[PDB]
This record gives structure tokens, C-alpha cells and sequence, in this order.
């Protein structure tokens, strides 16, 4: 196994950086992985952001 990119954002909401840090480590647990490295997406408002992308890596 290699680690995983992968890409996620909303289009109906803006949120802050430890929503989406709380949505990459659930993907990547829930896939048996560990997240490894992240970055926002999309910046939106004076703190939010609309995606996050990331990275996922064998146990
Ligand atoms: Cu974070």
C-alpha cells in the first residue's frame, strides 16, 4: 500500500480549519489509514474555508 490523495469541499457552507482536519482523520479512518498531512481548500469568509485536501497512509 502507498498513501492516499484525496479532495474534498462543500458548496453550501464555509467552515473553520479543525472542521475540516476533523473531516480528513475520519476519512482516512475510515479507509483503515492515518492521516498524514492536510491543506485547506477554498478560502471563504475572514477564518473558513470550503474543502480540504489530504493525505492518507497505510497503518
Ligand atoms: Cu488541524
Amino acid at each position: 500500500e502507498a498513501c492516499k490523495f484525496l479532495h474534498q469541499e462543500r458548496m453550501d457552507v464555509c467552515e473553520t480549519h479543525l472542521h475540516w482536519h476533523t473531516v480528513a482523520k475520519e476519512t482516512c479512518s475510515e479507509k483503515s489509514t492515518n492521516l498524514h498531512d492536510y491543506g485547506m481548500l477554498l478560502p471563504c469568509g475572514i477564518d473558513k474555508f470550503r474543502g480540504v485536501e489530504f493525505v492518507c497512509c497505510p497503518l
